[PDB]
């Protein structure tokens, strides 16, 4: 009804978000929406919120594949029953007695989420077995704990197809039928490899990643860029490292378009579409490559193909040829990602270096490659100037990345990092005098 | 719509059927509608008809619990793979290698029925595990074949409740998780014990229990009476015994009414309501006790109490006293159930023996004790005559059980087994001359 | 849901009714279901029952065209407003002041039924104008009272089509737009001529037709048969005659399938389908015509079209041509109704005349034309024989019409009126030897 | 489904629009949605678009009252039939013969829109009569053309209530029943007066209002502000004046919240919610009032109540008291609308006058009172400076209204109209030095 329209609008903040939401809906998504790993903690305690939110996705069309675990509840019942639980190497030692109680919990939890969604008018389908094939992790060490050998898709598909949210337990079974306990996170990840979904979401109770050393939360992690010198940091806790790595390894084998998000339940249906949602959002993103020379770029040609995108060389003031000659005879730094989706060229020659070209693709903008290119520029050029058309689609954005702005006919001058009142005036003159 | 109303009316023949259909609908059925056991043969071959028909029940409201097996398809894939299948004691010897192929078949079949029903707009819910708990039948003999220890209802209920036909595979699993093969018929029977449903239907491919000796089906089987010598027959196969016994054992534990019907898929939605639906109908019913002498009946008195029911001794032409004298001085066979709900007395003295009294209770009629009493009479008296009031409630029925009929004022003469035109004429004369 | 199925079955008494209901549903009804004229009395007073009942039809699919008046309520409001009503020649003198109060009543009533049905989940569509075109009855005499010149169907259709019970007021309007008061019964009839519906139902408060001379109510009138000598009766009141004729004239030009019913509201959703409902039900129905010669039947051809129905000439043993040659060369009597829906041919040539063909339509059976044909046969042939298939739909019926029966493989021999033990035996032999 | 979500997002451009849309939905709208007058031209020609668009509103919950005319089609059929149409005083002379052909058109068109909407799954309800009561405009002059005396709401309500878009023809009728032709626009306006709806939309084929003298289209007209000196303009054509006045007069008697819009059909479901839709949008709106003195404001007090909204006086640096003292002792110009929803105060005292306070309500922003206040400021202060928080919700907007910007910690300095490089530097210093 409008019940859905309200809740969508209530979760839209800016224009960029509207465009995002449409991308997912206007996507002819034989490429699946999302795999959402749900902790057991959440079903037992915070269910209404989870259901309400899955109901929304269902209603707006999208079909998340939900995969849930069964954590705390199990340990109480094992204690109730007089069995002190076991963890060797961070995994549960899982003998017959324990497995009985683990499975009964799984089914109880699984059906509780399904009957809940069903009560909010969503079609659910419990899938308590036969998605995951596996074999023993180490029969001596973990007893009945499995290593997932393969995912059969057919039930998860012919659910979605029939119009019903598939709710999966994270039990795998062997050929011969013996069920085995498997980490809900490793199972999540195996699904993700197999459906290559647009979003992968790990719902924790906790809520993303806090930086133990600054206190500041982490919004986004750009693995290709940040992974290595964020992993080898003293503040990052080892439970974090064993997940950050886990995720890097997943997204290594999934497309670039694919992302992962770690979120508290309550902030979900925001950061399933935004990156301003609190909670942490991780993806590969692009290694920018710093270059000081035309004959550095592996692409002699495709550098031209990229700069042609610009609406000052495509509307011919200067051709690229005439511009590349000028470049090669000038000390410049150029950041560009591997596939030349975003090139930035900074002419270093005038105090307040100019960002002379910043040719960024429509795809580069919605992927905030641009955001990242400017963050490089920041630390590499503590003071900087550039020009934008008065009606560049995202002028707002340039304003935001600046400290000062001037507008002569048509063009806006921007800069940052500078505040000699008299060196400012020098900028503004050279710019206004630039009308030749 | 009407689509459903047409197909209901198209399957209503007489008044008695209308009354029947109402009984099932007007039943405030927290006592469940039906358990329908579907052979694997039917899903692989005759699916459309099965789905179309379950779709009907679903549309008219009713929610059958459907439990399917997975026969031939498995045996082909076992043969494809080079394994000659094994049956000891009518159950499959089932090792790891066999179980893997049995379970993959079950899921494949289960989902195929579900995605089929779903395409005809019926909500199905695959329930591939966790209805049945079991333990090993005999681990040495059958390997991974289970004995069903208990049925958990909660999934089958909270399916129906959420509005979707529950389609069960007949796999059980042990505490510790190992799945085990169980006969689709033994599993069907365990469900029936626990939901006590109004109808139990075993769908077979042939269309009942065809008699290997005589050639044609066995319509009603009275277990208490017929079981033992209708099992130890030379024509009867061993897969039949593991059904016949399985059913005897079920109905031993269910009320005198609860019945089983064995029916071809093609005429399912006739049985589910009427008992037109010819095919083998099996139930406990009564041990009829054959007697040749008044002073045989343990009840000297209650024989009188029974014959008083008759509306030719209750409207006093002859009292019972005056009739019991006549009986005792005549060679007669009398079949009567233990509680004298139906007495039949056959005077043996005239070629074409007379069925002289057939005193059957209102309760005996709706319980087809009558049907059964006549089936005894059949084999014991290959030729027989009797008299019915022109307006006996169920005259229709007597016509049906006859080969020939004559009507003098008030009374209708019936017989069977005889066709000497001249011995027929002798019947009709002795009857018309019976007007004294 | 079943809610509808229960209420349908709860209103089915006998077999004949089941067949009737089917007729209406299985009708692919570009030929409409019903025109139901509702008195104003009923909307103001007995509404719940009228809505509950229309709802039923709506739910079981059927779309009655409802046309309502506005009687008693008007006369109170005219009196409330100080206008003493006028009747000249049994019609309301209807000036501007009266018309204003009549129209306001009509709309109020019309919407009250619509909003009522709508509250029971039925889609209604008020149609307050533009169905009936008319011109002044007599402008000097009745002022604004109209004579219906024509019905425009388009609204009533594109309502039903879009799924909504059309509720019509009985106002007509002139070309130029002036609304005029018009008889709700003459309007009902004009609709009927134009939609050719299956049921035409006049809901009166009264409740059918009583016989002033016996006191006995009239269930059914068979116009073709009874009209003439029921019209020229001294007991029949003139207000009755002016209606009986009215109806005869309507149904003369509507199909044979069509009927009229005059019922008290409370007995409605019984005698919209049964003929055992109290209230009077009228229709054309059938005189049987006795014929002794092929070239007697006015239809040379349609006799063939009739005999083709038979499942021994349609499954081609003998074609009709070859059978008609045989008939024409044999003394036979043939009873057949006017429209050849039931033919019976009796070959007179063998002692115990045979009923050689008895070709009776599905419509003829539910009409009990058959019953009547056999009653003619009775007095005209005091002894008679015939043969029926062991599984003829209505074998029960033949048994009933017989005195004696024999069954050889497949076919049953029947007769009546004979009791020379030795002429009986002759029947049974000729029949058993008929296996030729 | 999503079908609705897509079409909503496809019509949202900026943040401001999101907020607008939420206003209409989150409105507990016992205050109705809209009256949409549709020209006859659109049904006959451009129907799909009209239905597709009314369907949207229906789907997102909103129930427009549609009132349609019947223009060109009528004039063709009158010409087909050989009658040259009549217009005296811009209205149709409408005698009996014409009325017949007018009414038939109306019903034909009306039902065509209803059966169209119905095909897109919207419930429509034709309302061909009984909404409008009227009497003759001038019986001699126009014959059967009416003047609408009153609107009865009951049908239109009990439609919406029963869940169906009411589609009204613009025929009125007299007490006594004579239907009369009435201008679709006068009728639309009469509905508007009676339901006081949020939006009144006149769909023309043409598409809004062009300025004959500049060529520029007119987006919005702010009647209270512009009416008088836009009416007494030489370029405004008289057909425009007769409409502008028409509308002024309507909105005079409707709330301030109510608006009128004149749009081409294709741009409809945009400027039913936005004001950036092409087409013209008219409403009463807000006169800004220029003030030079505290004791000018009619509100001694509510000026204080307004300035308290500001988050530099609400977070207490300076109270309003202490600020109002300063104001009164300073030459300042202050623009504010009548209800003080948006105040701007410009301290004139420093070359580059400061906009010292600009206190604008959330409602003032979504109304673009702010936009208009700055436009006044523009012509009155050709050069101007002001300060905004770095994270003021709508900082983007300030940027846009500027020529130059500087950012010291926290605060952004803005200005326009000035380009002495050295007077700019003077601004930036006085600002950076403003850190006390």
């Amino acid at each position: 009804t409008r019940s859905t329209v309200i809740q969508l609008l209530n979760n839209i903040s800016t224009k960029r978000e509207v465009e995002q939401y449409l991308k997912y809906f206007t996507s002819v998504s034989q490429q699946q929406f999302a795999v959402i790993k749900v902790g057991g903690a959440i079903i037992s305690d915070n269910l209404h919120e989870l259901a309400s939110c899955l109901a929304f996705l269902y209603h707006v069309g999208l079909y998340p594949i939900v995969l849930h675990g069964t954590g705390p509840q199990v340990n109480g019942r094992l204690e109730a029953q007089g069995i002190e639980p076991d963890y060797i190497d961070g995994i549960r030692i899982t003998d017959e007695h324990t497995m009985a109680v683990v499975r009964k919990c799984f089914l109880e939890q699984n059906l509780k989420l399904v009957t809940a969604l069903e009560q909010l008018g969503v079609r659910a389908r419990p899938i308590t077995s036969g998605v995951f094939t596996a074999d023993y992790l180490d029969k001596d060490k973990y007893k009945l704990v499995g290593n997932i050998k393969s995912v059969t898709k057919e039930p998860i598909e012919a659910s979605i197809k029939a119009g019903a949210l598939p709710i999966l337990t994270s039990l795998a079974e062997t050929a011969s039928g013996q069920m085995l306990n498997v980490n809900a996170d490793v199972a999540a990840g195996e699904l993700a490899r197999v459906f290559e979904p647009l979003k992968i979401v790990y719902l924790n109770e906790k809520g993303g990643i806090i930086n133990g050393s600054t206190g500041e939360k982490i919004s986004m992690i750009n693995l290709d860029e940040e992974y290595d010198d964020l992993m080898k940091q003293s503040w990052v806790k080892y439970g974090t490292k064993l997940k950050i790595r886990e995720i890097k390894e997943l997204l290594d084998y999934l497309p670039r378009s694919s992302s992962v998000a770690i979120i508290n339940v309550q902030d979900l249906q925001k950061e399933l579409f935004t990156d301003s949602g609190a909670g942490t959002m991780i993806r590969r993103g692009y290694k920018l490559v710093k270059r000081s020379s035309i004959g550095e770029f592996p692409s002699a040609d495709a550098l031209r193909k990229a700069l042609q995108r610009d609406a000052g060389i495509s509307s011919g003031k200067e051709s690229v040829a005439s511009y590349l000659r000028y470049l090669e005879n000038s000390d410049f730094v150029s950041y560009a990602d591997e596939p030349l989706e975003a090139v930035a060229i900074v002419k270093k020659d005038t105090n307040v270096p100019t960002l002379d070209k910043f040719v960024c693709s429509d795809a580069a903008w919605l992927n905030n490659v641009t955001d990242n290119v400017f963050n490089v520029l920041r630390r590499d050029f503590p003071a900087l100037q550039w020009v934008v058309s008065e009606n560049d689609a995202n002028i707002a954005w340039h304003f935001d990345k600046s400290q000062g702005s001037y507008l002569k006919g048509g063009k806006v001058l921007f800069w940052y990092g500078i505040d000699d009142i008299n060196t400012i005036s020098e900028l503004v003159e050279n710019f206004v005098k630039s009308c030749d």
